[PDB]
């Protein structure tokens, strides 16, 4: 199917999703001298304390790290949301090389890789139902830097050996995502789309100012999982982002100066 190839990679994807051409398609490079710092955005509330990891999974794209979202355990809410966000799984985008990874750019500036915690609008019932909202999704994007290890992020690390083709999964109770945040949450906001097929425009996007720092051996391994399936010819996991999208009739908001 779609995949991030030659043959069937983003260039491509509009023939069977046309969406991939719409009026609100991501990522974007965000521009910071023509963001507009918004007063008037409240302050963000990332609660995870009560967050309750189940599996971690290889999908033939990337990995998603599944929580329980039968219950408000962790939420987003505030910043520029209306209403409580569940989160539901988070997932990476990663580079063959440092110097790429990241789908959202800031100044064209493209990071090692970057982190998408996916959270979903609970007045929708499910998750199912919320993609087909506007305001049916908020994903929270962090940026990631070759630099020194992130601590929070060898859990992760660690269990990638287990998971290596598509479709295989382990168990991954007890994570922590708080781990994985900045110091800092400063951030840019504007509506976007998923950035994989269906590339549906559900999406309200924060993405945060400030980049975790991950180690170049931690790097490496994300480098080393696979995109085909067990006993098949080996294809590395690499470069699973989609470059940046016209931004069209769009504004990106700061909640910062
Ligand atoms: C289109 C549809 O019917 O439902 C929407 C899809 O939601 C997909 O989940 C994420 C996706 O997670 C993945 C791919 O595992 C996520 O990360 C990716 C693709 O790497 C992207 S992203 N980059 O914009 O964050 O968004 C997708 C939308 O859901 C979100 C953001 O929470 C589901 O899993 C996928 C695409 O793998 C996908 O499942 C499919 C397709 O079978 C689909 O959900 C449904 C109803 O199946
Ligand atoms: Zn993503």
């Amino acid at each position: 199917h779609w995949g991030y190839g030659k043959h069937n990679g983003p260039e491509h994807w509009h023939k069977d999703f046309p969406i991939a051409k719409g009026e609100r398609q991501s990522p974007v490079d965000i521009d910071t001298h023509t963001a507009k710092y918004d007063p008037s955005l409240k302050p963000l509330s990332v609660s995870y304390d009560q967050a309750t990891s189940l599996r971690i999974l290889n999908n033939g794209h990337a990995f998603n790290v599944e929580f329980d979202d039968s219950q408000d355990k962790a939420v987003l809410k505030g910043g520029p949301l209306d209403g409580t966000y569940r989160l539901i799984q988070f997932h990476f985008h990663w580079g063959s090389l440092d110097g790429q990874g990241s789908e959202h750019t800031v100044d064209k500036k493209k990071y090692a890789a970057e982190l998408h915690l996916v959270h979903w609008n609970t007045k929708y019932g499910d998750f199912g139902k919320a993609v087909q909202q506007p305001d049916g999704l908020a994903v929270l994007g962090i940026f990631l830097k070759v630099g020194s290890a992130k601590p929070g992020l060898q859990k992760v690390v660690d269990v990638l050996d287990s998971i290596k083709t598509k479709g295989k999964s382990a168990d991954f109770t007890n994570f922590d995502p708080r781990g994985l945040l900045p110091e800092s949450l400063d951030y840019w906001t504007y509506p976007g789309s998923l950035t994989t097929p269906p590339l549906l425009e559900c999406v309200t996007w924060i993405v945060l100012k400030e980049p975790i720092s991950v180690s170049s051996e931690q790097v490496l391994k994300f480098r080393k999982l696979n995109f085909n399936g067990e006993g098949e010819p080996e294809e590395l996991m690499v470069d699973n982002w989609r470059p940046a999208q016209p931004l069209k009739n769009r504004q990106i908001k700061a909640s910062f100066k």
